[PDB]
């Protein structure tokens, strides 16, 4: 076994969703990704651009949610507010019976007014672009001393010249012990030392 979703250990109203997204079997990367995701080891997996691999880490990322806690516990870290968008999307709907998970999209897009008054509600669950979540951040508008978890889906575009030194900024606010969930198409140099620097025992998947 191994290749079906109830073999992962995941909350049935979690299930519930992720069968209503279409996905009856978990394709490759969610199942070599998933059950390893869900122990707490960090990750480093090559996946094509797009919203493909969403699954593989929001699943994972839902299911270690507490809802009783009202404080950001996962963060997604993406270039475009397009992908924030749809990636957004893709979990309020896998997350839909859970009973109260709140998700938040923040980017360029958004006027940053209105994104601070929406975190003076509950948010579990924060999808953003570089600039926007450091600046939610620094503004203390933003808490996340409880982020536990911190997915970076495209992780060469966001370790690019233009954004390197604010996701440095970014993971320097979190827990010291932050599980790191990183994606992307390509491992260049900027990606090696990033993981380097923060990853600790990273599992690969090439
Ligand atoms: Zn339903």
């Amino acid at each position: 076994k191994g290749n079906e979703f109830e073999d992962y250990c995941l909350k049935r109203e979690l299930l519930m969703g992720i069968f209503e997204m279409g996905w009856e079997k978990p394709s490759p990367i969610q199942e070599e990704s998933i059950p390893i995701a869900l122990s707490g080891r960090d990750i480093l997996a090559r996946a094509k651009n797009g919203t493909g691999k969403s699954g593989a880490y929001l699943i994972p990322l839902l299911e270690r949610l507490d809802l009783k806690k009202d404080n950001i516990q996962a963060m997604v870290i993406v270039p475009t507010r397009e992908l924030a968008l749809q990636v957004s999307q893709i979990c309020i709907q896998v997350s839909k019976h859970m009973g109260g998970a709140k998700v938040m999209a923040t980017t360029g897009g958004t006027n940053l007014r209105d994104d601070i008054m929406r975190l003076d509600d509950t948010v579990h669950v924060v999808i953003a672009t570089p600039g926007r979540i450091l600046d939610l951040i620094k503004k203390g508008v933003a808490k996340v001393d409880h982020v536990q978890m911190i997915v970076l889906d495209e992780a060469d575009k966001l370790l690019s010249q233009d954004f390197v030194q604010i996701m440095e900024d970014i993971i320097l606010t979190l827990p010291k012990n932050r599980q790191i969930l990183l994606y992307s198409a390509t491992f260049p140099l900027s990606v090696q030392k990033f993981m380097n620097s923060h990853l600790e025992k990273p599992y690969e998947i090439n």
